[PDB]
């Protein structure tokens, strides 16, 4: 995605377009060839790749001309093939083991209907829509092995569908809704509330995902799924879909092949955990940081949201200068929070752990799944650089990790083998993360829909800083060691780093 984002701002800035999209293709908008010397040499400047007009020609949509400029593809395996539980999944199965989550590994999605769906109508997409993916009825039972997947029969696959009434605030109603506990073994990783109320025009609708079957690039295919399932089955037909390309297994199974045993030197898995190892090499033990209390014994996994609003001409003033030095709108923002840790006493060697997505495959792209692995982004601010100069640390650090961002991430704690505390993220403490909220969901079930914003009562990590486009700034602290208005003060600091970092970028940190 950060190549791929990158090329959009090639194709725009020789093009001189604003119609660059991830589909679009260069031709199609104007698109020549001298124009492609001038867009293959910038690319070669910025990611610093070998690019040829010949891989214009081969990819010329930014989409393709990123996954082209860096492992088979998904192949969908027999129609009885076994599931296999990703090593994505079996990080988050596991982490509920070792923790009292709170639930804080459930990924809420609401979206406001202008009208009170038909609960039964909604249990028939809802089943529909557990039938189409298999990673919605798949149970993750324990055994004497390890953790076991049990993918369910969509007969036996007990949806959980329920309409709830909103007495008080929905706004925390959704939270409370959401933070309910997962029984993985026993219970589809998939739950749907329908709020109703008089204080609520029309209804809520809520859907919980425990995050080991979807990540916040799931929303689009669930709701665009359970839109499209829930409209036929209020015609009193299956809903009518080509069949999906793969399913999660086949993903998890190519990708388990294909990664390889850490034990062979000349797997991927093993040859990307070798980066890690020297990359992280000498990392400390956690970042000196302001905060209100001593980090507790036991993680309680609560925390809050603070929140940042931001300007739309400071919207538009991070986007130009991201494209001006060459670099994604999160690398601007990553470096903002490794400026702010700095500014605040952190040290020279601020390790900020981010959300990589392995959606690169079209088999995959708009695929209900977890794709997100997490990558330790270590960036340098000893010379007291300017910020222009720290986005190109940022940019190399970020290009050459994101190179090898297939190495699960509990293996690199493995390989990296770091001190640790059950009370302490290893390796990082702060995460940066660059989200989008799904577009043309406006007017989903035919009525008037509007995404809503869960207020989270949890938090993973220390303190995770996520710029949220529909954009705004999320500040998610963990409550047992920052007070709420510490984190208000911290996360609107952030966007003052961000303010003086466009006004001035050649100004030192
Ligand atoms: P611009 O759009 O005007 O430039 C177009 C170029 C020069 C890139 C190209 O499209 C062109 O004009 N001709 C390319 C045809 C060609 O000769 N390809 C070589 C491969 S043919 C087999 C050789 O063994």
């Amino acid at each position: 995605t950060a190549y791929e984002e990158i090329v959009c701002q090639v194709f725009a800035a020789v093009l001189d377009r604003s119609d660059v999209t991830a589909d679009a293709d260069f031709f199609a908008l104007g698109g020549h060839s001298l124009l492609s010397l001038r867009v293959v040499a910038r690319l070669r400047a910025l990611l610093g790749v070998d690019v040829g007009v010949r891989d214009l020609f081969e990819a010329p949509t930014p989409a393709a001309l990123a996954a082209r400029l860096t492992r088979p593809a998904v192949t969908r395996r027999g129609p009885d093939a076994p599931p296999v539980l990703s090593h994505f999944q079996r990080r988050l199965w596991l982490i509920e083991q070792v923790y009292q989550t709170r639930g804080a590994y459930n990924v809420p999605l609401a979206v406001h209907v202008s009208d009170r769906l038909d609960l039964d109508v909604l249990r028939a997409a809802v089943r529909d829509l557990v039938a189409r993916h298999e990673v919605l009825r798949t149970l993750v039972r324990s055994s004497d092995d390890g953790p076991d997947p049990v993918l369910l029969a969509p007969e036996d696959a007990a949806v959980d569908v329920a309409e709830v009434q909103a007495a008080g605030p929905v706004a925390d109603l959704l939270a409370e809704l959401t933070a309910q506990p997962f029984d993985l073994a026993t219970q589809i990783p998939l739950r749907v509330r329908m709020i109703t109320g008089e204080q609520v025009d029309g209804c809520v609708l809520l859907l919980v995902c425990h995050h080991i079957a979807a990540d916040e690039w799931s929303f689009a295919p669930l709701l665009r799924d359970l839109d499209t399932a829930y409209r036929a089955r209020a015609a009193g037909r299956a809903p009518d879909w080509e069949p999906l390309p793969a399913q999660y297994s086949d993903y998890a199974a190519t990708l388990h092949d294909w990664l390889g045993e850490a034990t062979d030197p000349a797997s991927p898995l093993r040859r990307q955990l070798d980066y890690w190892q020297h990359a992280l090499q000498d990392l400390p033990d956690e970042l000196d940081l302001p905060t209100d209390r001593p980090r507790p014994a036991t993680a309680s996994h609560r925390g809050g949201l603070a929140r940042a609003e931001l300007p739309p001409e400071l919207v538009e003033a991070v986007r130009r200068l991201a494209a001006q030095h060459g670099v994604t709108v999160f690398m601007v923002v990553q470096a903002a929070v490794a400026v702010l840790l700095h500014r605040l006493g952190a040290g020279d060697d601020i390790p900020l752990g981010s959300p990589v997505a392995d959606r690169a495959d079209e088999a995959v792209h708009d695929t209900v799944g977890f794709f997100l692995n997490t990558l330790v982004l270590r960036v340098n601010l000893s010379g007291n650089p300017t910020f222009a100069d720290l986005l190109d640390r940022v940019r190399a650090v970020d290009l050459e990790a994101f190179a090898r961002a297939d190495a699960p991430f509990d293996a690199v704690v493995d390989t990296v083998k770091p001190p640790r505390a059950v009370s302490r993220h290893p390796l990082f403490q702060t995460m940066v993360s660059y989200q989008r909220r799904p577009s043309d969901v406006d007017r989903l079930f035919g009525a008037a829909t509007r995404l809503v914003e869960v207020p989270l009562d949890t938090a993973k990590f220390d303190l995770e800083f996520a710029f949220i486009e529909d954009a705004h700034i999320a500040l998610n602290y963990a409550a047992d060691l920052f007070d709420h208005d510490s984190a208000e003060q911290l996360v609107a600091r952030l966007r003052t780093v961000l303010e003086h970092a466009c006004a001035d970028p050649c100004r030192p940190v």
